């Protein structure tokens, strides 16, 4: 009769080597040939247990076979093991405003996935719970793009991938913010700035009015005025004080018209501009 | 706006600590809970970059979160991740013959199932590509028994285990023989035996007639012979030689009348006897 | 001509295996014969590069031989390698006052070694860069004293562990606190309460006088007040305030003679009593 | 009183990282400074066990301190480790013949040690139980060369590296063997080809007399038989049989005078050639 399968009782892999102690017929040769090809025989110890270390083979496949003195093979015992943890990342096409920081505009972002072994055959990502089933491209790269807009918040995003086998690993996660919203800003004449003959016809006799730059949302980077006198626009950045965002033009105005409004911009690159604000300086 | 959620970017287990690095706000204050109350809190380095190690917690499960110097707290990054890899054994209570060697005949063998975390969700024994769900008895124990007999043959089996989070681990494989079955085996006077007038009738006049055993499968571990005679029985060991397996008498036999019979046990543990073979010396 | 030498280019630990790649000669056995009599065989592979995993054997020593497909062996390659890392500890019977804590007022303080291989043939201390020999005892225990008294102050002390082939291991360190040091304290009348006829002679009208307890060391983990009025004393756990340590009877005392003294105990278990202090009191 | 020093109870390094456990003043900073003025910090959990991983750091030091709350600061813990195994090889420039077998003719070969740290104070290499100091050259790199020629044998050569704090690590082994030895060999007519009148007189009838090649050491690698006819010399390659090595003019000889000697070279490239043999053939 043949040699009883060889049993396969440790596994570990440390540094792309697989060590793995097991029990076999005493005496017998252990016959182990993996995915590439290669083969590593070893005589087993009289106490019938072994110890071995190989190179992991593609796809973390080899098969383990006992033959006799004799020449009779054993059952052969086929493993198909995986070491490599999948990575999720958002594309640099999907990534607006600041590069590199997981915040974006975009509802439908883009995910790419990676380190994945060549047997690989289901890729899903989870969001918040939520699972789905990643594409594979023409470039053979799997992704994941959501097919309705997520709503703005922070999504715990990970991908889980299987081989044939069905060895399945989870990524870490990523956390990624959809940002598409930015509060559309509001410039006003200051408290005691719209003067003279009315409190709310935005005719001053001041030459130097202060303007106060209401509806500026916390995760703004960046904050302008906009100006224009006959026909000619200036912008100017605002000041951030105890009193909060306001403009003061640097010098004195010329009696006349003037058109003004506040853009902002946020992290994730929403832009706003508020509604125009037509004031007349009468100082004479 | 408070810090944006911290990032681990590496993670490993290593004898029983989680080993991390990751990204989060330089100077912030990196909080991890685990499932057991514990926090470990450390500094965010001035270069953004932090590593950390602690206890594997009960489930692998804790969150990160970054805190300002203002008491201003990112979004959590929850994690529960899972070590143990299952271990599935045949039950030695379902181990038949000789013992340790994977082969029985239990045809619906009790596989034990060890290694498992508080928060495993899914158990499963793959036999030779069918999954079923393992039971756990009264006692704790996870393990799985086949509802229906199983046919003669080699089996594959491992045990697939999933926490409520989705992480799976998958065993080693063992490889299990189930054999019930052992052709009866035969004994006869050997050649030249049965002589004297007739060479069919069983009536030798040899003291010691050779006989032999045939139809021994080739598992066969044990080889007896059962030898009546006025209506005692007595058991040999057979001997296995150049011939294969035959039986002589170790003292000569009186005249008279003997039933004989070959019993047969295989590695298995199963037994058959042969059909018996009344045999009369005159000498 | 026999193979030659087989070339081990790769060791690591891990879990009590030694795990193992090299070069050899394609086709040859390799033989690993470990110090406990266990014998590890295999075939070298076609390419000529070979990997193996053995549990770690007594003394980390084990030979690796090439032996050709007609008999032929190789030179020996003889390794002797070292895993355990030694650990040294102060001795319970040195560790004075609170136990666990490495402060002790033993100036001779005695360091048991543990952890080593018993392969080991030098064991030596270094206590703040002075290294001396380590003793081994009675039991094959290895220890060290200072022969000479250790002065007050924070020590960095580590082992030093080699075998016979020479590799050395270097112990975590350990941070031990000589403390043999502890000011006699002092008991005084405090500033109105040494009245009537003078301010020195320590005659009081009043009947709960007010004690203050000077020169009580910041390590001090106990303070007590022993109370002796016509041969019987009585012993009080002092007051620690705002005005810092402080007696005051809780009860009036009867006209008559009070002998007083402070004793003080820190957590090396130094203890020291102060000088004694004869106070009369007379209220009438 | 400030916090007691903190302890480190356990380490170990997992991929470039230093994995640490200890105990230290529950609710204090741990304070971790390395040799790149990198600091982490950490808040001790409340049972007092801390762990920890970082970065390892540029020649293994780095030193941990406890602060409490009110900025008292305890005993440092000054560490230094050293994480790099060397390496020791023949260099290349020395290992004659045979290329990377580590048998060399250069009896005072190079050889190259690699994998040293920067705070490295000893670098010994131990030659079949005696060491001597490694040198540096000018561009860095340490190297052993003996400086008087090693007899021929085989060499057990390890290097051994120690840093400033005293860890020391030492290298797997090489097995160098020196052979700067080869046989002169000889070339004669075989039996029955030295003919005609005399046995001896190198003078022969055959146009293709054969040559027995004798004295040649087992590590012989190429045989060569070199033959001077009309002042011009022809190099052929000799035949390895069933009655060892051999030589036979691979097309006949006109009569006259030849010249022949046999070239032998080992597998460490030494060479040597054989006195010359004039024989005349005469046919
Ligand atoms: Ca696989
Ligand atoms: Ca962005
Ligand atoms: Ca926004
Ligand atoms: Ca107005
Ligand atoms: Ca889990
Ligand atoms: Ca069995
Ligand atoms: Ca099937
Ligand atoms: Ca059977
Ligand atoms: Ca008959
Ligand atoms: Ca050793
Ligand atoms: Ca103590
Ligand atoms: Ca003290
Ligand atoms: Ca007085
Ligand atoms: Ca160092
Ligand atoms: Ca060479
Ligand atoms: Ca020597
Ligand atoms: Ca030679
Ligand atoms: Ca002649």
């Amino acid at each position: 009769t043949p040699p009883n399968a060889p049993v396969v009782t440790y596994s570990d892999i440390v540094n792309d080597l697989i060590i793995m102690q097991g029990t076999a017929e005493a005496k017998s040769q252990l016959i182990i040939t993996d995915s590439e090809g290669n083969t590593y025989t070893l005589t087993v110890p009289d106490n019938g247990k072994w110890s071995m270390a190989i190179p992991y083979p593609s796809e973390g496949k080899f098969t383990i076979t006992s033959v006799d003195a004799i020449g009779n093979r054993s059952d052969d015992v086929p493993l198909d093991i995986m070491k490599e943890v999948p990575v999720i990342s958002l594309s640099p096409d999907s990534d607006s405003g600041t590069v590199g920081d997981n915040i974006t505009r975009d509802k439908q972002p883009t995910f790419i996935i990676g380190n994945l072994e060549s047997d690989v055959v289901v890729v899903q990502v989870d969001i918040n719970g939520t699972v789905y089933n990643a594409e594979k491209n023409a470039d053979g790269v799997w992704f994941f793009t959501p097919g309705t807009p997520l709503a703005d918040g922070s999504y715990t995003i990970s991908v889980i991938a299987s081989d044939a086998a069905g060895n399945q690993k989870n990524s870490l996660p990523i956390t990624v913010t959809i940002d598409s919203t930015l509060t559309v800003p509001e410039i006003a004449l200051a408290a005691g700035e719209d003067n003279g003959a009315s409190d709310s016809d935005n005719v001053t006799n001041h030459t130097q009015p202060k303007f106060t730059l209401q509806h500026i949302d916390a995760d703004v980077t960046g904050v302008t005025v906009n100006v224009t006198h006959n026909g000619v626009t200036d912008i100017y950045q605002a000041t951030q004080g105890a009193d909060g965002w306001t403009f003061t033009p640097p010098a004195a105005w010329n009696d006349g018209n003037y058109t003004l409004s506040v853009t902002v911009v946020d992290r994730a690159g929403n832009s706003q501009q508020s509604a125009s604000l037509a004031v007349t300086v009468d100082s004479t």
